[PDB]
């Protein structure tokens, strides 16, 4: 039928727990789930299942007025006590929910009634219905649903108010989500969708090829690119390619040798041919980055100086630093000791491999020798978690969360970006900055604390951007043009209209 579609996904959509992650997928936990209020393209948040609110002068308390038509996937009722347990849920696991700030700002919830729910804040936290807006954790499952009145423990049935639901599952197989016809909001055109569960690229790519599936949509490691430029000229195919979501870089160890020295980074930063690295590993297809966050990136643009690719810059900023050149040897020497650098990545991943491959390669040609350690995705993680590294491949987080959200996670020891940092000597300052812009509603204070936050991250040379990537779709023609969602991990399948 034509109201039904075929598409893929790397892994399965998960159990849709709507407050826990891993092996849960963002994007499907928005299908099925709803937040209280909705993220645009703008920054700004729409009423959802909010219709209003309201807040005291001092910004720490708030009232939201319900919806009192919006019914759960199974009928039962949506209302203030129905949210209100499910913020109690959530909260009953708050130590897992570190890396974002309104959980722990969050003092307590309670319904006033079936359509008033109040919430009272630790302090006037500024990005409060952004973190409101999130695909997870505050979103809201039917309270019948809970295990022992929990969620941190299991879920029964994913039942949301979504116009999306989750018909059946099959381990390393396929998801199908059928349309809910007792949705609150606009009834989505698509009736029924498949997700084929395809981990590799490449037989993504030949699945679509074949017709086995109808939509590809993803980040730059949705299929080859080289495949994806041959498809975009492809008559029978659609390929569409995104403006930039979110950035990709390195993050170096300041509080590991030789990248503690900030001659060393300064000089790292200045040895990767960006432009080519993005011609020859990524086809093409990518926008050099010069900065942690681009420009068009909210209150970070700050006329940041680009460290543009200058090798000769790069070996003049390390022999001033008494990294130089023995006899008849490529890599430079200082008290005896070899400049080597360990790059980790996922060794599986043919793109992460070909990049680091090239950065190894520029590297060289300054005189740093790059070790290249390729590792399963478990080793990656807690080399990141517990600062196990020298040079990691890192990425943004798109919007609603850069830059603020991105920013908050610094200051969470077991995140790759604390690790980075934690050599430097401003680190506290840093920490004690990115708490105070959170809560601060002088917005001339807001922009001075972010510029002072971003440009100590750039001067101080913790990372080494290489791209803003984009969001690429490979489509079937009849399936029409294929929107884009507001926040970056969503997949809009209610817009798509064929
Ligand atoms: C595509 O994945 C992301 C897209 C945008 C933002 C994030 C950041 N996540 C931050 C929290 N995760 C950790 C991380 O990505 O660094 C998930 C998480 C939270 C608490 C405990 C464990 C984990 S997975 C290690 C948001 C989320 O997953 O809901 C993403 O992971
Ligand atoms: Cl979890
Ligand atoms: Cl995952
Ligand atoms: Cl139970
Ligand atoms: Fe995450």
């Amino acid at each position: 039928a034509p109201d039904e579609i075929t598409t893929a996904w790397p892994v399965n959509v998960g159990p849709l727990n709507p407050h826990l992650y891993t092996p849960n997928q963002m994007f499907a936990q928005s299908m099925v789930y709803e937040p209280l209020v909705k993220y645009q393209a703008d920054g700004s948040v729409i009423p959802w299942l909010a219709k209003s609110w309201t807040h005291s002068e001092d910004g720490k308390t708030w009232t939201f007025t319900l919806r009192d038509d919006v019914k759960f996937s199974n009928g039962e009722p949506f209302d203030a006590e129905a949210a209100a347990e499910n913020f109690r849920a959530v909260l009953d696991n708050r130590q897992r929910h570190a890396w974002l700030e309104l959980a722990n700002q969050i003092v307590d919830v309670k319904a006033l009634s079936k359509t008033e729910l109040q919430i009272t804040l630790k302090s006037a936290y500024y990005p409060f219905l952004q973190e409101l807006a999130l695909p997870r954790p505050f979103r809201f499952i039917a309270p019948s649903q809970f295990k022992n009145h929990e969620t941190m423990n299991g879920i029964k049935a994913p039942i949301g108010t979504g116009p999306w639901i989750l018909q059946e599952s099959k381990l390393n197989q396929y998801d199908v989500f059928v349309r809910n016809e007792n949705y609150w909001g606009e009834k989505p055109a698509i009736k029924k969708i498949t997700f084929n569960v395809i981990p590799d690229p490449t037989t993504r790519a030949v699945a679509f090829e074949t017709g086995d599936i109808d939509l590809l949509y993803g980040n730059e490691g949705l299929l080859p690119l080289d495949t994806f430029a041959r498809f975009s000229q492809n008559p029978a195919y659609h390929t569409q390619l995104s403006q930039p979501i979110e950035t990709v870089m390195l993050a170096l160890n300041t509080a590991k040798a030789p990248t503690n020295e900030l001659a060393v980074r300064e000089a790292l930063n200045y040895a990767v041919n960006k432009k080519s690295l993005i011609d020859n590993a990524l086809y093409g297809t990518q926008q050099v980055a010069d900065t942690l966050f681009a420009p068009s990136v909210p209150y970070a643009n700050l006329g940041l100086k680009p460290s543009q690719y200058d090798p000769q810059k790069a070996k003049a900023l390390l022999e001033k630093a008494g990294w130089t050149l023995p006899a008849g040897k490529d890599i430079r020497e200082k008290n005896g000791q070899p400049l080597r650098i360990e790059l980790s990545f996922i060794g599986t991943d043919a793109l992460s491999k070909s990049m680091a491959e090239i950065i190894q390669a520029d590297m060289r040609q300054i005189g740093a020798d790059v070790s290249l350690i390729g590792e399963e995705e478990s080793s990656i993680y807690a080399r990141q978690r517990d600062g196990r590294f020298g040079m990691i491949f890192h990425r943004t987080w798109g919007a609603p969360y850069d830059p603020h959200a991105f920013l908050s996670s610094m200051r969470v020891p077991s995140h790759a970006d604390f690790q980075a940092q934690q050599g430097l000597a401003d680190k506290p300052l840093i920490d004690k900055e990115i708490g105070e812009v959170l809560a601060t509603h002088d917005e001339t204070q807001r922009q001075a604390l972010y510029r002072d936050i971003l440009t100590r991250l750039h001067d101080e040379a913790v990372y080494l951007p290489i791209s803003y990537i984009s969001m690429m779709v490979v489509s079937k023609p009849e399936l029409g043009n294929i929107p884009y969602a507001p926040i970056a991990t969503e997949i809009p399948f209610e817009q798509i209209k064929p």
